[PDB]
């Protein structure tokens, strides 16, 4: 089954496509 995945768009610390974390917030780098 094709699943459409996201363009260039960063996940919130790998959850949904729709929403996006900084890297600060999901491995604290920052
Ligand atoms: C962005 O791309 C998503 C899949 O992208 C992968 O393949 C593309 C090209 O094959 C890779 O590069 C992308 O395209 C190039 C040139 O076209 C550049 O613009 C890059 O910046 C861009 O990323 C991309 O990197 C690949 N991704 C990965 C992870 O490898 C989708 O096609 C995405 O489409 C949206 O997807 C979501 C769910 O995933 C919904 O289905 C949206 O409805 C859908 O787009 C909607 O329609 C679009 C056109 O009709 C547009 O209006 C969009 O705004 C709508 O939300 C796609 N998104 C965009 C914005 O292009």
């Amino acid at each position: 089954a094709p699943w459409l995945v996201p363009s260039q768009i960063t996940t919130c610390c790998g959850y949904n496509p729709g929403t996006m974390c900084p890297s600060c917030m999901c491995t604290n780098t920052c």
